[PDB]
């Protein structure tokens, strides 16, 4: 079908869409808005928030909801309902730790103070559960790639902005994004893609 | 299989796992435990929080997750692929907003402040998104209950818990409301369940 992906010209939460479509070779239209026209697609959007897909003109929105359909029946899901369940989860607890971040926050004040908190506390707790989780085994989930990977390799290139130490102490979280960014399809993406800082 | 959830002694996020359970007519072991047992359950946790579901043997994290998995194969996830995405998306919309509260904050005072605001504040955007997304369909989404009408239900209960009047204004919601509650099963399981205030 027909696909148009609206999002900010950033990576954000649209870049696990776009990790999907290279790596599953699916055209699409990768509409990046201008911050200026945001305020009227917004009040044209049920909650008013994106990124949102259009599929032959019908709107889906939630970012990870959207990637869960788009990689359904696909390799990308999970081989057993319980795998799937795994992938889920792992994409969840990062979602959470991502989403605990303030960027609207009124207050400039604590909105700084709670990023450093989260970044300098948070974050390292975060990394050693995942490193713990992943053990020597070579993908999050299963014998092979699933989309909870790239979700990894996208969350922690975007914390490795505000924190280039992030994974000092955990060499096989490295390795894991290496592996996904090496995927050829995701290695064409990553090279292609406008050069955003987030 | 054998199931064993585990959660505080409250609805809060393990609720809409026990509200599938109850639909599906699934036995399992309803956890309760005390503050003070948590610790040392909290240690053998990869990722450290509960609810926690142990499925013969193995355990899976992430209420959200969890609540999908069960509700696969079944007539609770959605009709067709694309309503299985919305009800992900209208589930993880209201997740967002029941997120973005701090129970962690420290001083009590300034605790009910934040929560004041943002249901003054932030609320009745997302409930006026809702009833325009409900319309006057009988359901969330399609022409049969989904857990995304469960999970409507759960949340609104405890939201109302702190802001009595959040859905003076949307009649039809409250209609939705009572509809879940009117489910035989559902029914069932509110009239039965451990009275707690969250
Ligand atoms: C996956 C999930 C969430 C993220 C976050 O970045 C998103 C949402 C925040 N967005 C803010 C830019 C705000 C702004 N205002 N003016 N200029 N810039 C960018 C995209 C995220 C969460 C936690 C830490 C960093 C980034 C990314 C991936
Ligand atoms: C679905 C999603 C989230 C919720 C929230 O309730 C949870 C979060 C924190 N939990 C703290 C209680 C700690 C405590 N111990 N003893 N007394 N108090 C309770 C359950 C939630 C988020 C937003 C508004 C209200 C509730 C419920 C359902
Ligand atoms: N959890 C949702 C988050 C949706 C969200 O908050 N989107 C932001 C941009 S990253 C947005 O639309 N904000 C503009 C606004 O709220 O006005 C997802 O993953 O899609
Ligand atoms: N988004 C996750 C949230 C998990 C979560 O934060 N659980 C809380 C209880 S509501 C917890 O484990 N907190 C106790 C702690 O962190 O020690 C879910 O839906 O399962
Ligand atoms: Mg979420």
């Amino acid at each position: 079908p027909n696909y148009k992906l609206t999002y900010f010209n950033m990576r954000g939460r649209a870049e696990i869409i776009r990790y999907i479509f290279a790596y599953l070779d699916i055209q699409y239209e990768d509409h990046r808005i201008e911050q200026a026209d945001w305020p009227e697609i917004k009040s044209t959007l049920p909650f008013g928030k994106i990124p949102i897909l259009e599929v032959d003109g019908l709107t889906l929105h939630q970012s990870l909801a959207i990637a869960r359909y788009l990689t359904k029946n696909t390799d990308l899901a999970g081989n057993t309902e319980m795998e799937q369940c795994h992938v889920d989860a792992i994409v969840d607890t990062l979602d959470d730790f991502m989403s605990c971040f303030p960027w609207a926050e009124k207050k400039q004040d604590v909105k700084e103070q709670m990023f450093n908190e989260l970044l300098t506390y948070n974050a390292p707790h975060l990394m050693q559960d995942l490193d713990t989780y992943l053990g020597g085994r070579e993908w999050l989930i299963g014998m092979s790639v699933t989309w909870a990977d790239f979700y990894w390799e996208i969350c922690s290139t975007t914390l490795l902005v505000f924190k280039p130490d992030l994974l000092d102490n955990h060499p096989r979280l490295v390795t894991l994004r290496k592996k996904v960014q090496a995927i050829p399809a995701v290695a064409n993406w990553i090279k292609r893609r406008p050069q955003t800082k987030l």
